[PDB]
């Protein structure tokens, strides 16, 4: 099967009669509200609205379009930003780009790597990268194996991407103290990384898959399909076989007891894609380990600010942040 998805237009707006490719399709729509916002040199608001024409995965000409329209008003944006600088490594499994900012030959900073889930492409944090350098990171965004322009296949060898990224900004940052803002299941990667990777010294997520998402099979008959079908597209599957391809990726309570840094942990009380038993499970076996609940859905999209700032807090503790940050950051939380 080669074609579009043709996803389910409730959903995709949970997240424009249709998914199709005509003048009231999803992508049509948010490519138009893309050019108005671009037009009236609004570019951060055309990023989104570039974003959203993309989302879930570009799989037709009209959401590649979009994807090359947003990395493109992205570019243009960030040339006007002193400090935002563009990475690409080309690797043995394809391409990956990523945007960074905060570095320097002259500080070695810690570094700050940031990452979303399966349908978050880099461009929804990147413009955040002068704030985060403004708390002392050398902080690089990037995107999973399959997201955005990120080539790579999503396979059980995904997790070594922290340390490649790492390796591409070693003459210009403190590598040996890396902290991942892995969101979503790349959160899954960074705490599969940490037993094997000495340089990531902690690890902050919301939403991050564990074991029951991959083995328990009636809670993944009732996983939305955008959910499925992009990630059959990132590994590289299909829907009737990708939750059998992912079987063994699950983490053992071995594999959680080996991650020996601080974990913390946003979860959504009503979560419909991450079952309740992979956050109860990272509480019952990662040692040093920080949660909070929101009772909200997947996400939890309405509790953002709280989010933002809880996440916040716990990466400048773990990395010995600036009292006085941490103070106006605690204040604020």
């Amino acid at each position: 099967f080669q074609g579009p998805m043709s996803n389910d237009v409730a959903e995709l707006k949970q997240y424009i009669d249709d998914d199709g490719d005509g003048p009231r399709s999803w992508t049509t729509q948010w490519i138009r509200a893309g050019e108005e916002r671009e037009q009236a040199g609004d570019l951060l608001a055309a990023t989104t609205f570039y974003n959203m024409a993309r989302f879930p995965f570009v799989d037709s000409p009209g959401r590649a379009e979009a994807l090359r329209r947003c990395v493109a008003v992205f570019d243009r944006w960030r040339r006007t930003v002193p400090g935002i600088e563009r990475l690409e490594l080309r690797l043995p499994g394809g391409v990956v780009r990523a945007w960074a900012a905060g570095l320097s030959t002259t500080e070695r900073r810690p570094v700050l790597l940031m990452t979303g889930g399966i349908v978050s492409i880099k461009e929804q944090w990147a413009p955040i990268l002068p704030e985060l350098a403004r708390y002392g990171f050398a902080a690089v965004v990037t995107e999973m194996p399959g997201v955005g322009e990120n080539e790579l296949r999503y396979d059980l060898d995904s997790a070594a991407l922290f340390g490649v990224l790492l390796d591409a900004v070693a003459e210009r940052a403190d590598t040996s103290r890396a902290y991942a803002m892995a969101l979503s299941f790349s959160g899954h990667l960074a705490l599969r990384a940490a037993p094997s990777e000495p340089r990531l010294r902690g690890i902050v997520t919301a939403g991050a898959p564990v074991a029951a998402f991959f083995t328990d099979k009636e809670w993944q008959a009732a996983v939305p399909r955008v959910t499925v079908d992009t990630l059959a597209r990132l590994t590289q599957t299909t829907p009737a076989t990708v939750f059998d391809h992912v079987r063994n990726w699950a983490l053992t309570p071995q594999d959680l007891a080996g991650v020996r840094i601080p974990v913390a942990y946003v979860a959504s009380g009503r979560d419909e894609i991450i079952p309740p038993a992979d956050p109860a499970m990272l509480r019952t076996h990662v040692r040093d380990f920080r949660t909070i609940t929101h009772d909200d859905v997947h996400g939890s999209p309405a509790h953002f600010p709280h989010t933002r700032l809880w996440t916040l807090a716990q990466v400048l503790e773990m990395s010995g942040a600036d009292p006085r940050h941490r103070a106006a950051v605690d204040g604020a939380l």
